[PDB]
């Protein structure tokens, strides 16, 4: 389904936005299909949020599966703020082209002339505001433009209507540069080859003023206008709905970057060499919460998605399982299993293997990974953790971690309980004491 | 790449588990690849958990894409339960088998006088810890593990240790019906045959006692009993890890199934028609974690996978696009405009285009969608909104949505703000009052 002409080595990611090095990366991860989707989903041509998500599959090669719950929020993310910072250069662009077709009187009057050609027997005034009137970026949303289309329609019976047979399949082809822009009813294929130029220029960012039939000559005069009107008022109203989408991506992208400090942080857990990397992160999108309503936000975007491609490639080339989930949900058994432990119980009972535990062979004395009283803890599995010695023991990058846990439901509203987990360092600390064959106590005890 | 005996009509999804008509769902909206990796993932050959999620790919055919993100979330969990109720049966079945090589008197003293023979050299009786009194469901975790082999390998020198040709790799089909198992340096490729229908015995679950070369020969005999204590020990110590990854299954899907109770919220903020769907699951999930610590969850997971089931197929059907991550960053933004709004701007004038809004024409004005003053309200797009007009003014389900935003750091300590969201209903209505051409006012006073 991919057209050839959205190939790009650097996956369509702009200079400005993603690096060389990192754009190599996703190339490196993805399998071939869902690469050239990649490419497709953060390509040139405009699209609904939603489209871009049904065309976006991440699948990485095998080798990378491990780490497919961090690089798919990752990856969509990038495209995400790729597609908003393109987006917006784009759509400038096409306002200053679009707006360059009548900003001189001489071309209004044309233009006002077209209008009482068209509508000589229109029953009001209506096309002035409707139509004249909103040929500019703010002119057309969604329920302007189908009143303006039908007002156009209206015009058939002041000529004669002989549309081209199958004008319907032929006009298909003026999405092939752009999935935002909605086909209007036009009735001549001389019309729409004009239209497939202008909309391809539209979405490269041609420097060439935008071709309307009705300029280009005197031939069928009214036939030539009714198509360029219907030109006219799709191509604004898909420009208004680009402004729209960019919005939706905007909003979007704030709430994925907040969301994926928690990510971080538990990526965190499984490899604390990350800790600075992670802290750093949290600076960055301290400082992008910290701005103004009203004011840009790239700058911030580019960084914190920069960071979030070092973690990623650490990530992966530590090549540990992970699974952030999985991780989130045995630290909430942790916390459970630490509220319920007995007082002849401490954490060093609870998270680490007797030291003779070998020695023991009673069937009746479940050793610690399979007995309900104690913790299995993960984060010593070297599938799920790994630290360098300099880094053993320093403490963990933290924030708050909770759940909610739905316990009720009154009516339409659900009831839950939050559970804050205020122990989390200490099956870290656990894993090092493991790792290292130490006591908490030893682990803990490098202050430092 | 997929062993041709994993390859199933309903995914490997055991009947008590998952109806037929959800598993032929699944099919339904899988790209082939896709499926084959459920089947894989689910099927009865045992795994670590890790190894699950690196072949579990779940990919939608195109025409099923616009609700991915909900179908991935739930049919992970389902590939959970699932390998959590057979797993369970399974090593169940696995101890029974092993545990009846040695049950009677008579083959006990068979044992210990094979131990005898070969360890006729040892120099200490280390055997018995380590190997004799280990040979149960809790005998050998894998540090235990690693030295009861070390300790069966030092026994070459006391019998005429010469390998059988190509062996090391000839035991690599050791692990075709099992992926937790792992491979000793058996030298027998008579031991190995043996071996193989053993395993292969165990994971499909055949009444049929395993077989031992020391007590089916007369021939060769320390060498037979050599690679016999290799398979006792390493058996053993996958069904022991066979209990650990349940274990880890259980505590996974009790966090994924609280978590997916604020995607299925979000899921009925776009198609409330699934309140009562919705606040069903939520009376199951209280439930769930009403019941006391540990008793088995199972029948509750059943009966959540099949209400979850329930949404995925009526979102799938209602062909709009679900994005839970989308939804939510839009609630979050309306919540800050409605923060921003002064009294002069009640929700009706935030929420919705004004009447007479398709008048206005000034560039200076921009309307509703775009104006930073106002909400663009996602649900009023056909493509994230749907509803019933028997629903139109029930109340949805709703239960506390919050986020943590990152403000600072000191040391290692990320601070948040916690973003408590009120009045999140007010969209919804407002999608309501934008579908029916109704005020915000006209659709409120309709509640109960």
């Amino acid at each position: 389904n991919i057209p050839t002409f959205v190939l790009d080595e650097n996956c369509n990611f702009i200079p400005d936005v993603l690096s060389r090095a990192n754009a190599k990366f996703i190339k490196e991860v993805l399998i071939r299909d869902s690469y050239n989707a990649v490419c497709l989903a953060n390509s040139f041509i405009p699209m609904a949020t939603q489209t871009v998500e049904q065309i976006l599959i991440i699948i990485t090669k095998f080798k990378f599966s491990r780490s497919r719950d961090l690089l798919m929020s990752v990856f969509r993310l990038g495209v995400h703020i790729n597609r908003f910072y393109a987006g917006k250069n784009q759509v400038k662009h096409m306002i200053t082209m679009m707006k360059s077709l009548f900003d001189t009187e001489e071309a209004m009057r044309q233009l006002d002339r077209a209008l009482m050609g068209l509508f000589v027997d229109a029953r009001d005034n209506s096309y002035m505001p409707l139509i004249a009137l909103s040929l500019h970026e703010n002119g057309l949303p969604d329920s302007k433009f189908i009143k303006a289309v039908r007002l156009i329609q209206t015009t058939v019976n002041s000529f004669h209507n002989r549309p081209d047979a199958d004008i319907e399949q032929y006009a298909e082809k003026l999405r092939a540069y752009n999935y935002l822009y909605k086909i209007p009813k036009y009735t001549l294929k001389e019309a729409v080859d004009i239209y497939s130029d202008n909309l391809k220029d539209l979405t490269i960012g041609v420097n060439k003023k935008p071709t309307l039939l009705f300029t280009s000559s005197d031939d069928a005069y009214l036939s030539h206008i009714y198509n360029d009107l219907l030109f006219l008022t799709s191509t604004w109203n898909m420009i208004y709905n680009c402004k729209k989408e960019i919005r939706r991506l905007n909003t979007w992208i704030k709430y994925e970057i907040n969301s994926i400090m928690e990510t971080a942080v538990l990526v965190g857990f499984q490899l604390p060499d990350l800790k600075e990397t992670i802290l750093d992160l949290a600076a960055l999108i301290s400082n992008m919460n910290l701005v103004s309503p009203d004011k840009e936000l790239f700058p911030h975007y580019k960084l914190i998605l920069a960071k979030l491609f070092e973690i990623c490639i650490f990530a992966t080339k530590a090549n540990i399982c992970i699974l952030p989930s999985f991780i989130k949900g045995h630290l909430i058994e942790f916390e459970d299993v630490l509220k319920r432990s007995n007082d002849d119980e401490d954490l060093n009972y609870l998270l680490l293997k007797s030291r003779d535990s070998d020695d023991e062979y009673d069937e009746d004395k479940p050793p610690i990974q399979v007995d309900p009283g104690r913790v299995d803890n993960v984060l010593t599995d070297s599938d799920f953790f790994n630290v360098t010695p300099e880094n053993a023991f320093s403490s963990i990058a933290i924030m708050p971690i909770s759940y909610d846990k739905t316990i009720d439901v009154e009516d339409n509203e659900i009831q839950v309980l939050e559970v804050e987990m205020q122990s989390l360092s200490a099956v870290v600390y656990g894993a090092v004491a493991s790792k290292y064959g130490l006591s908490l106590e030893q682990v803990i005890r490098k202050l430092n």
